[PDB]
């Protein structure tokens, strides 16, 4: 069983989403002023603003216990991978902090980190407007492989087996199943070398 | 302008970020995001949209003809057709710049094991086809995918959004001091080559400890 905390100023982006609850926190209702303002200038100059740590660390405070693994979705984190998701995937509870602006003050991580088990994590290396989607990423990837829910793929193929005057590949047709093996194999093999290099401990492109 | 068309048996999932969309920019005809629902396309009537996979194995594949169908009247000879994969070419910064000054995105969902082969080889024959994954890791389809790429492009287009190698380190803000934790002096100094130093310092640091793959 597996309960996730969304917190976030745009619940309303977390909307495409048993054994699981997800519940999505407005961190405004945790403000005291009337214009509610979670954020302000970065201490040391710098473009755009920062989320201030205290209406974090009161939204966080309410939702965590020491059994909390926060996660904190950031341009800056170490990668959120399958590995990572696998891990995730037999905890009891996640809270998933979205920043936005330029972030959040880091004392926010530091502090909650003096508690409870915190994971800075990027969902990859391009950059996004928020925490939100990289939220909707992880919650998908992990509770797929939640109990009771390397190479590349090849391609795959369904019926018609002749489609536009392209043809299935013969050996998927054959029923030889070592044959189909094989010709997956190769496949996936040859995809990797051409897509992910990486993956196979080689060189990446450009 | 940019037009993105999503292709989507879940189109609802799509509606954030249509929200998302601040009025001026669409106003000013920057942007248009149009989510279509896959089984529009569909032949029969239990709007079928998936079926078993040649060579056997478990889960199910797209058929090619409700797709083929969905492209044919939603792409042009000049749209750029995403089709997000797990086997896919890595999404990154460098590719979000290169779509973010494209005409017409196309974004194929897919679901289930994904989509039969040849709709995009299909497709590629007379269209730029790019099938791109955004991480190591395994989603159940091509929706969320299909959000991070829209907003990580759309936030490149200027003035679309609403926003204006090494790691970036920590911020801070007010108050100066938070729960025993001080804000780093350097920060208050008015000393700014220290801090840019500092900076840089603090970026080598997390990168080396966070992202050694960089170095
Ligand atoms: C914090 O440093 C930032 C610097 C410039 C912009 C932003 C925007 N932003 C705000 C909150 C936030 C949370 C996550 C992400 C994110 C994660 C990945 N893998 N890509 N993008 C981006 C976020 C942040
Ligand atoms: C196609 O091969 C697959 C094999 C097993 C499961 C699935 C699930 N699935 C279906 C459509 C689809 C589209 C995109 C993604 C995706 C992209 C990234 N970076 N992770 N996951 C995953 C998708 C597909």
């Amino acid at each position: 069983s597996m309960k996730i905390d969304v917190v976030t100023i745009f619940p309303e982006y977390l909307q495409p989403v048993g054994l699981v609850d997800v519940a999505v926190h407005d961190l405004r209702r945790w403000t005291h002023d009337v214009h509610k303002s979670v954020d302000d200038s970065p201490y040391g100059g710098g473009p755009g603003m920062v989320m201030k740590p205290t209406v974090w660390g009161d939204a966080l405070d309410e939702i965590c216990t020491s059994e909390t693994l926060l996660v904190v979705p950031t341009p800056a984190g170490y990668p959120f991978t399958q590995e990572t998701a696998w891990q995730w995937s037999t905890e009891d509870h996640l809270v998933i902090a979205c920043g936005r602006y330029e972030g959040i003050d880091q004392r926010v991580a530091d502090d909650a980190a003096t508690r409870m088990r915190v994971r800075e994590v990027s969902i990859g290396d391009y950059v996004l407007n928020g925490g939100e989607a990289a939220a909707l990423v992880i919650i998908e990837a992990v509770l797929r492989l939640v109990p009771g829910v390397s190479l590349l793929e090849g391609p795959s193929y369904t019926r018609p087996p002749s489609w536009r005057g392209m043809d299935v590949p013969p050996v998927l047709l054959s029923g030889d199943h070592a044959k189909i093996a094989a010709w997956r194999a190769e496949q996936s093999r040859q995809r990797t070398i051409e897509r992910r290099p990486d993956l196979l401990g080689f060189d990446s492109p450009t």
